[PDB]
Formats: structure tokens, sequence, C-alpha cells
């Protein structure tokens, strides 16, 4: 099946991205030459697309790095080799790869691999969220159930990206309401939230490559991800996942 | 002194993996911090009870000349949730200058260590330690910074400093704690900052940072642990940070 595939392509990214980190030329004096990292997320996506060629004859797929049909019909994958190259380019490990498949523009199957973290995170529509630790066996995830604002923890990106003057002061707000405020940043605050070792995640612009398999994860782990306006899913442009609990008030906060 | 450290967070290693995988992680309001205090006294007993070393003194749960330091459990608030970002910072001070340093962070499968003069290193999963050097960024707008949370900056006008600051260089993460000055050692962070931070929380760093090729300061500018806040550079950065934030 479908997961099963997903995973096995992970294993495969991983391999050829815990051999390029480990590559890097770590010495740095201005802003880092992504050109490295754009090799190896080309690398990765090329052989994807490869083993799908094969594997899934059938199946459409989207690559953030080389590109796919602009529409969203049937059986597509979608994929970022390397989420977190700002990382990945300065020795930093909080990156991974992003293997999801959508039908009719729906994630049923998620893959979050993180090698340099030892961990990855996964998801197929109902059979649940799961995730490993240095490849010893993996636990079933389950969202916090922190129902109040004042007792959650909160991890978000960056404070650039709130861009509007207002949305800024109001984000600004909602971390000064909170227990917890970290900015683990990209794919981990959600796949933490996931955990149920945070309970929201914000990101005020987000693609959905970024998105897919991080929607599945958090929504098998029981929780809720959707865009700023509510819209559920990964196509809204912005992404806020919590618990479920805290959904509503953190978007009523938040416009 | 340095292979007393290590072993001492060896041991203390050994105390949180265990008492971090016993944890029940269900939740539902603000978490009960009472198998972390338990933790954290469990491991200063130990070490205070590690014996070697009897002349020198012992100082967060329970200055002059030998002075050991030791922050069982930095990050007591992630321990509990199940965030795997804290660790034990254990530190020997010399009429009150670190001299020796190490950050055990069993989670992650990382340590970090340093002893004065003879360098800072890293293992990660015990794997063969590499040695440390801050990165060679030396201007601003190309600098990335991490740093743990917006609410501690409390002054309205060091907050927009602040605010300021991140708005100013390349890259902004709040990897929080310790971990945001052991990045900067490793080169993989050039700028590290939090405004309220003690001694016990800072020395380990200070002598890591420092045996990195870094500089650890408080907010005004004085040099170490002492100041109640930190910032911690490349060095090259410093005093650009410094007076963006004055
Ligand atoms: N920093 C990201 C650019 O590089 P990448 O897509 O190759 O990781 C943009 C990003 C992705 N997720 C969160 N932020
Ligand atoms: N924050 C991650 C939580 O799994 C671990 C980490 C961050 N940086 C290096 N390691
Ligand atoms: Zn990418
Ligand atoms: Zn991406
Ligand atoms: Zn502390
Ligand atoms: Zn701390």
């Amino acid at each position: 099946d479908d997961l099963m595939l997903a995973l096995a392509l992970a294993d495969r990214a991983d391999e050829l991205t815990r051999v390029r980190f480990g590559a890097l030329d770590l010495r740095i004096d201005t802003k880092p030459d992504l050109t490295p990292v754009t090799d190896a997320d080309r690398a990765v996506e090329s052989d994807v697309r490869q083993t799908l060629g094969r594997d899934r004859p059938g199946d459409g797929v989207l690559g953030e790095e080389f590109g796919g049909s602009t529409t969203f019909t049937g059986r597509q994958w979608i994929v970022d080799p390397i989420d977190g190259t700002k990382n990945f380019v300065r020795g930093v490990p909080v990156w991974a790869s992003l293997i999801a498949l959508l039908e009719d523009g729906v994630p049923s199957v998620g893959v979050v691999s993180a090698p340099a973290l030892q961990r990855r995170w996964w998801a197929a529509r109902g059979r649940g969220a799961f995730a490993s630790v240095d490849g010893a066996r993996p636990h079933r995830l389950s969202v916090s159930s922190v129902a109040e604002l004042h007792s959650a923890s909160l991890s978000f990106s960056s404070l650039s990206g709130w861009a509007r003057p207002g949305l800024r002061e109001r984000f600004i707000g909602l971390t000064d309401t909170v227990w917890r405020v970290r900015a683990y940043g990209d794919f981990l605050s959600y796949c933490l939230v996931a955990e149920g070792a945070v309970d929201i995640a914000a990101e005020p612009q987000v693609s959905v490559w970024d998105l897919a398999a991080l929607d599945i994860v958090v929504r098998e782990a029981g929780g809720r991800l959707t865009s700023l306006d509510g819209v559920a899913g990964p196509h809204g442009g912005s992404a806020v996942a919590t618990n479920g609990l805290l959904h509503d008030e953190v978007l009523t906060r938040l416009n």
C-alpha cells in the first residue's frame, strides 16, 4: 500500500540527505551559499520522481524544486525534499523531507523525515499518526488536552513573516497570553503539536508542499490545521495547528 | 577537573534519561512541575554526593576558590511537556571565573564541553568529538539569531529594540535556553540572547562560548555569567548587537 511506499521513499531520501548534510563546508562569513542545498534538494526530488515513475506509474507528482501539474486531480504526490534549507546550510539539524499523497487535493498519507534529529513522523487516513526516535519502535501520537489559552505552549517560526502591522501586534499579543513560547520553526512546530508536546503552531506564509504531510499527521493525532482564515487543510497559504480545543480561540485572537 | 565534570554529566545523564522517559505526558492545564522538581533534586543530591575533590565548594535546587555550580535540568518547562530541549549544566568556577563547563542534553543525544585553554567540543550520539569554532559572520544583515521568548524582554523600549534586532538579521529562531548558546559556540548561529538568566544557567555556557572563540556578556556588556542577562555572539558581531539593544 501507499503508506509503505511513502515510508520507503523517506528511507531513501534520508540516505541522500544524511550524506549531503555531513558533507557541508560549514565555514561562513556572509549570507550562506544556498547552492549545495539546491543541489541536494534537486537530487532528492529527481530520485523520488524516478522511484514514483516506476512504482506507481499512474499517480501524478508535484515537486517544490522541479514542478508538477498546477491543478489537483486524483492521486498526486507532493514532495519537499528539504524543508529547512536555511538550517541545513548553517549546520542546524532542524530540517526534514516532506512526502505526502493527495487524493483529489486531500492529504491521505504523510511522512516527515528528519534524519539529523533522528526522527520520523507519519500518518495515513483513518490509520493514525505515529513517530519514531532513532528507528526505535513507533509511538501513537495524540494532541494535548490543554483547554485554556493561558496554559498553552506555542511554537512559531519568526516574527518577520507576520507582515501586516496589526496582525503582528495581534500575534505578539497571543504570545503574551500563552504559558510558553518558543520558535522551533518550520515542520517541527507542527510535529510537536501532533505529539501533544506543544499546543499551538502558527506560520503566516506557508506553501502546500510545506503543509501537506503535516495536515494528515496533525489530524490523525487528533488535532486541527487551518489557514489564518479558518479554512481547513494545506492550501490556505498560512497555517495554524492546534490540539483542536484551542483552535477557535487562537483564530479569534489572530483575526 | 574536566574528566570529573564529564563523568558527573555521564551520571546525571543516567538519572535524567530514565525520569524523562518515566513522565506521564497527558496534560490539560499548566503542567505539574512536581516530577521535574523531584528529578532536579535527585540529580543535585547525587552530584553533591559525588567524595573526590572534597576541598571544593558547591552551589540551583538546594564565590571563593574552587566552586562547582550545577543546574541539573535547564529547560524544565520543556522536560515536563515532553520537549527534549533540556540539559544538565555542570561548571567549575575559580574565584568566580568559569574554568570548566559541560552541557549535557541526553534527549538530544548531545554534549558540549570546554576547559580553559583546552578548547570547546561537542559530541553527537557519543560519536567522536568535534572541536567547535564560532562563525565568521561579520555583518548583522547576514547573521542568524536564536532567542528564548519575547515576554522576557520586559521594558517596552528594550522589547521594541529587540524586535528591531530580529527585523535586521538574516535568520531568527528561538531554540531556547542553553540551545541558543551552544549553537553560537558551534558556529551554526551567530547571536544568542536572553534578558533574564541566572549564573547557574550561564556558567557552563560562558566557558564553552569563549573556548569556541565567541564572546558572552550581559546586556550591559559585562563579560561572564553574573550579569543577570546574556548575549553570546561570534565576537565579530558583539559590539553591534549590544549597541542596537542599548
Ligand atoms: N526556509 C524554507 C525554504 O527552504 P526549503 O523549502 O528548501 O526548506 C521555507 C520554509 C519551509 N517551511 C517553513 N519555512
Ligand atoms: N528542537 C528539536 C526538538 O526535537 C531538537 C533540536 C533542536 N536543535 C537541535 N536539536
Ligand atoms: Zn525545499
Ligand atoms: Zn519548503
Ligand atoms: Zn535554570
Ligand atoms: Zn534556562
